[PDB]
DNA sequence: TGGGACTTTTTGA
DNA sequence: TTCAAAAAGTCCCA
């Protein structure tokens, strides 16, 4: 059930400039209403819009239909249209729109019990406007997903959702010149699997504006981040879209009158985005942090990418058969040659890797059975079954006690700099113990030819400031409430400069990294020492 | 007596 | 063969 006030909202922002004599038919559409909670919003919408212009319509048109007790009649003929899956919500919809007046004679209501996917739609609508399902993400039968691949392949493709088909539907069956105005899950505006329903959705409405929720529970008791998308199929020019994005997520719908007072306020900023020149990712901001993003952009002639080699960490299969703590009197049975350095991503800070409190078990180093029995019948054979469950493990690809993904031993036991891939904040370090990490760290070591002009100490130097904090947020993907993803398509396209400030910022950073490593341990100066680390950068970057 | 926050491994390519 | 993205359940505090 949607909130009571995004209901409201989207149903005004529908409605409001209808020129109800021009057009005293039009047709409104909720693809999925249930209960209904957007069409009897609509009812009362439309009941108080012909009233209120009943003796102009009089007048106008024929002067016995249009009569203030022909409404209801109207409205139920002519202008409300529904469809659901589920016979219970319909009849309960019919009901409620049925007593909205309260037999002389037949009245007929345009409600459809089908699959709104698969229907043959007779007719498109003035408005549409609703609520997407989402409950239903993954679970969709072989049979239904093979139908939404063949049907809906400039949409839908592997990884995608159910309710992006439902975008497709309501602007194909949408108007010329037609509104439409849903909410639904946000994260086709960033995600990889929603590039395609967000190209169809460029090329062809007219997106008037986004309201980006972001973390905020809208739904109570759900763990959805929604988003309001309203666009037409007008004859506009220029297209630009306002965009409201929350600044505030933890903020209460309910203390709110009316969704208009939450825009205006200062828990949400607004900002206009010309469509012409939206990406493939949709990257939303303002003209500050575009402007600050331009100049680093503009000012940095190499990138991660350019100069550095990055790779994800080990994925053992079974964590539970090659991760130890250090202390462990097992680790007497294996050969220290086997065991490695791990860690995970709450070892990491900045500048520096916390000591390794786990060994890993480099399974793959490990020859024959015969010589290694111990390890393979009191250590890792303790999950044989569940490792021979492993892909490559029942392909033949990979032996049974061996670690599924075990990368490279050469990349990881070499100076690189990891991160963990979600952190509240740029937490890049220099590893210096040669430390294995799961797939919850990514690593990356600079490129051979590249070893002169950058250092890792620089490197860490510059990724780890407020600067930089502030130029990857801009572009990254929010995944949660205060959680940023940091994945190497991301962090890779980080853009790093050098000029006649890049001594004195290496040296901060050793000072900082030597500050860290010590044993009379206070932060301190460190936090001085990042300041004037970050004026440096500023003073390069012009900011 | 409810109520959400985090990490391992599955899988397309 | 192997990479890497992203999917996927349990549990404790006021
Ligand atoms: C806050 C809180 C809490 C609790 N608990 C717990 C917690 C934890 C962590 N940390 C501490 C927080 C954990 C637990 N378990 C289990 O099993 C585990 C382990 C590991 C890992 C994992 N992951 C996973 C899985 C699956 N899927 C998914 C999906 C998404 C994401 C993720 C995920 C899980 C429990 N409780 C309450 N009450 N609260
Ligand atoms: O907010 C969601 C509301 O909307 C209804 N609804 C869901 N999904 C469709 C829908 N088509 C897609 C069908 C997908 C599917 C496939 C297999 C098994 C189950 C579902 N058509 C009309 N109403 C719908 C729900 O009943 C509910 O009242």
């Amino acid at each position: 059930y949607t909130p009571k006030i995004i209901v409201d909202y989207i149903v005004k922002k529908t409605l409001k400039n209808h020129d109800i004599i021009k057009n005293p038919y039009p047709r409104i559409l909720d693809i999925s209403c249930g209960c209904g909670n957007f069409l009897l919003e609509v009812y009362d919408i439309l009941y108080d819009l012909f009233e209120e212009n009943i003796y102009e319509l009089k007048k106008k048109y024929d002067e016995n239909y249009w009569t203030v007790d022909n409404i209801h009649r109207h409205i139920l003929n002519y202008c409300i249209y529904g469809a659901d899956i589920d016979e219970k919500a319909i009849s309960i919809l019919k009901d409620s729109l049925t007593n909205k007046k309260v037999d002389e004679s037949d009245i007929k209501i345009n409600l459809f019990c089908c699959d709104s996917l698969k229907k043959k739609w007779r007719y498109k609508f003035d408005y549409i406007v609703g609520n997407p399902p989402y409950i239903g993400h993954k679970k969709l039968e072989k049979k239904y997903k093979k139908f939404l691949l063949e049907k809906y392949s400039e949409v839908y493709k592997d990884k995608a959702d159910l309710y992006f088909c439902f975008y497709k539907k309501i602007i194909d069956i949408l108007k010329q010149g037609g509104i439409g105005s849903v909410i639904t899950p946000r994260y086709f505006l960033e995600s990889l699997s929603g590039k395609d329903l967000r190209e169809y959705i460029k090329s062809n409405v007219n997106v008037q504006e986004i309201v980006d929720f972001l973390g905020a529970n809208i739904f109570k008791n759900i763990g959805v981040s929604s988003c309001i998308l309203t666009f037409d199929k007008k004859k506009t020019k220029e297209t630009y879209i306002d965009v409201f994005k929350i600044k505030n997520e933890d903020i209460c719908i309910n203390k709110f009158e009316t969704l208009e007072e939450l825009l205006k306020s200062s828990k949400f900023e607004h900002f206009n985005i010309n469509q012409r020149l939206l990406s493939d990712e949709w990257i939303l901001v303002n003209k500050d942090d575009e402007t600050f993003y331009n100049k680093i952009q503009e000012k940095c002639k190499y990138s991660l990418e350019d100069i550095a080699i990055s790779f994800q960490g080990i994925i053992t299969g079974c964590d539970k058969a090659f991760i130890l703590s250090k202390d462990d009197v097992k680790l007497n049975l294996v050969d220290d040659k086997f065991l490695k350095c791990w860690i995970k991503s709450k070892n990491i800070n900045k500048y520096i890797v916390d000591k390794s409190e786990y060994r890993l078990i480099y399974s793959n180093d490990i020859d024959n059975e015969n010589t290694n029995k111990r390890i393979l019948d009191e250590i890792i054979g303790l999950y044989k079954t569940k490792l021979e469950n492993r892909r490559e493990c029942k392909s033949g690809i990979r032996k049974w006690y061996e670690l599924q993904w075990g990368r490279e031993k050469l990349f990881f036991e070499r100076k690189k700099i990891m991160y963990p891939y979600k952190s509240n904040e740029n937490r890049f370090a220099i590893d210096y113990d040669n430390n294995f990490s799961s797939a919850d760290v990514y690593s990356f070591f600079i490129k051979e030819e590249y070893l002169d002009k950058f250092s890792y100490e620089y490197l860490v130097g510059i990724l780890n400031s407020s600067v930089y904090d502030k130029y990857f947020k801009i572009t990254a993907k929010k995944m949660s409430k205060n959680i940023y993803d940091y994945y190497p398509n991301k962090v890779m396209k980080i853009r790093i400069f050098r000029d006649n400030n890049y001594e004195e910022i290496e040296n901060l950073s050793k000072q900082i990294i030597s500050i860290l490593l010590n044993k009379s341990i206070d932060k301190g100066k460190v936090e001085k020492l990042q300041i004037k680390m970050d004026n440096l950068i500023m003073d390069s970057l012009g900011i």
